[PDB]
DNA sequence: CCGACAGCGCATCAGC
DNA sequence: GCTGATGCGC
DNA sequence: GTCGG
């Protein structure tokens, strides 16, 4: 947390560009700068120093100097006072409400938690659940709770079919002491890139988890991706645990490594790695790593037997999950 | 100084 | 109904 | 907003 003041400033700016300006490349730019500054092992003394880092340019360097000199950023002080920008930023905190829906709601006079609550019929399903658990989804998940959640999921999955393999990824796999949610990667021998010999593979599991009351709500559900809500059971006379976001992704068993790499992240780590792959003449997604033809057309999937193989293709030394938190 | 910026599942919509 | 674009959350 | 060619 050497440069927490600066990284928070950049994150707020990033959020403004994404939610209010609807400028996603500026959003990513600010996040990249925040990320590289966050891992910089020195307490930054000037914009010039920061500008030496990849991702920090002239503009951000100037902002860093203002921040260092005054402890504030006028551009942000103004934004904080703009009611429309403030309303839009708030509404986007509800899962399901993005930049477009937020502005739309503001236009229609809906701009507070109270307004949302009285206008549920104006929200789609995902948004309705996001509002319902607004407060809970704001809370972090202690690793101790992630362990109990892992136990339940793996044991219930085993009960459905012992051939299932569920792996908890995301920040948990990176060893974080707290997570924003739970990310489960799921595989089954019947589902491969070659064939889908058994249907309802994801459904069955989701069903079992709901049966035992672990999964409480569903945001979206398809053949391979489930996004919903879950909750740990509490003891007698015990206050209930907060509801949590859970994502379950069923990936072809032979594509497990590309899958676990993607689901482990971080998000910024994935973007940096996928961008580097391109510069190296490859393209990476959660399923495969393919070379780029002389015309920029993806070729056939390359053989992969470990996450390291992916790193080797793009000439990157291997990095354990714990070192991918960018 | 301009084009590129990672890549994709599900929900929702418009147009036919 | 299907296709394809858009919004959204990764 | 930043960076490479
Ligand atoms: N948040 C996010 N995750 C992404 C993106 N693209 C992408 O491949 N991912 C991957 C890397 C993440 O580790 C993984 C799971 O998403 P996540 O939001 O749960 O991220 P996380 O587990 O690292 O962090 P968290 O839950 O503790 O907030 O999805 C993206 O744009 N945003
Ligand atoms: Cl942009
Ligand atoms: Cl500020
Ligand atoms: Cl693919
Ligand atoms: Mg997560
Ligand atoms: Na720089
Ligand atoms: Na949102
Ligand atoms: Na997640």
């Amino acid at each position: 947390t050497l440069n927490g003041g600066i990284t928070d400033m950049l994150t707020e700016l990033a959020n403004f560009e994404k939610n209010v300006s609807q400028a996603i490349h500026k959003y990513n730019a600010y996040r990249k700068a925040a990320s590289v500054i966050a891992k910089y092992p020195h307490k930054i003394k000037s914009g010039a120093e920061a500008k030496k880092l990849p991702g920090v340019g002239t503009k951000i360097a100037e902002k860093i100097d203002e921040f260092l000199a005054t402890g504030k950023l006028r551009k942000l002080e103004k934004i904080r006072q703009d009611d429309t920008s403030s309303s839009i930023n708030f509404l986007t905190r509800v899962s399901g409400i993005g930049p477009s829906a937020a502005r739309k709601f503001v236009d229609e006079g809906i701009k507070t938690l109270e307004d949302l609550r009285k206008n549920e019929d104006k929200l789609n399903h995902h948004q309705r659940i996001g509002l319902k658990y607004f407060g809970d989804f704001e809370k972090r998940i202690p690793r101790e709770e992630m362990l109990q959640m892992q136990d339940i999921v793996l044991n219930e999955v085993k009960k459905v079919d012992s051939e299932y393999i569920a792996t908890v990824c995301g920040s948990f796999r990176r060893g974080a002491e707290s997570s924003g949610d739970m990310d489960v990667l799921l595989t089954h021998p019947s589902f491969t890139s070659e064939s889908t010999k058994q249907p309802k593979l994801l459904h069955q599991v989701v069903e079992q988890l709901q049966k035992v009351h672990f999964i409480t709500d569903t945001l979206s559900k398809g053949e391979t991706k489930f996004m919903g809500v879950c909750q740990l059971p509490s003891k007698n006379d015990e206050k209930e645990y907060p509801h949590r976001r859970i994502d379950i992704r069923l990936i072809p068993k032979d594509q497990y490594y590309c899958g676990v790499l993607y689901f482990t992240g971080s998000d910024i780590f994935n973007k940096n790695m996928r961008a580097h792959a391109l510069e190296k003449g490859f393209t990476i997604n959660e399923y495969t790593i393919r070379p780029l033809g002389v015309t920029g057309v993806a070729g056939e999937p390359l053989p992969v037997d470990s996450e390291k193989d992916i790193f080797d293709y793009i000439q990157w030394k291997y990095r354990e999950p714990k070192d991918r938190s960018e």
